[PDB]
């Protein structure tokens, strides 16, 4: 199905706010991407809040699927979503009983979409790899999507590396929901992800951001 709404470059603009731990902060992002190629890169900017007092990293997946390369035989609910938008709201669950929680309302106006973006984050232990800033890269994933009571939901099993040698586990749940009314659910299927820090200022007040994200069957 041709989609009129998806063009083969998009620019991307967000806000997000935020609280970690008690920690208030702002982040502007600007960006573009490539949705038919599941690819894009993304400025953040830290407005208020910096330097923040926790890993970047935790921030990052929560700065859209429609980046993703789908097959022709995959139902692609992300680009179908569109021009209307779609939202999710996903669980950062991690081993040391950190919790997050992030929500995305996608909008599109033109060749723009707009995220508006809130993350809020509690009980990492001070002493933890949060809070300490001991985090090197989220590694790269295997999204699980399926309809869990009548909801597209992505499961991931993710893991930070750390510094030494050592890995930091997060299991995410993420539920996703078109706008539109009667927009069809897909089949069960997996993406793949990897997402990169691509350079950074000393404290992170700047970062630019790159994702790389395919769709596959099994």
């Amino acid at each position: 199905e041709f989609m009129s709404a998806i063009k083969p470059d998009m620019k991307i603009k967000l806000r997000m706010e935020g609280n970690v731990n008690g920690h208030h902060f702002v982040i502007d992002g600007d960006g573009t991407g490539k949705p038919f190629e599941g690819k894009q890169s993304m400025d953040l900017e830290v407005k208020e809040g910096g330097p923040l007092p926790f890993a970047f990293d935790i921030l990052t997946t929560a700065f859209n699927r429609v980046f993703a390369k789908y097959p022709d035989n995959i139902q692609d609910y992300f680009k179908q979503s569109f021009p209307k938008g779609y939202s999710w709201e996903r669980s950062l669950t991690f081993e040391d009983g950190g919790i997050c929680n992030a929500r995305n309302d996608i909008t599109m106006e033109g060749d723009t979409f707009y995220n508006k973006v809130r993350f809020y984050g509690t009980n990492f232990p001070a002493n933890g790899p949060v809070m300490q800033k001991k985090t090197l890269k989220w590694e790269p994933s295997t999204e699980k999507m399926y309809v869990r009571d009548g909801v597209l939901t992505g499961d991931i099993e993710m893991a930070l590396l750390l510094e030494g040698n050592a890995h930091y586990r997060c299991d995410f749940r993420t539920t996703y929901k078109a706008k539109e009314k009667g927009v069809k659910l897909p089949g069960a299927h997996f993406v793949d992800h990897c997402i990169e820090i691509l350079s950074h200022d000393k404290d992170y007040n700047k970062v630019k951001l790159y994702e790389h994200a395919v769709a596959h069957s099994g």
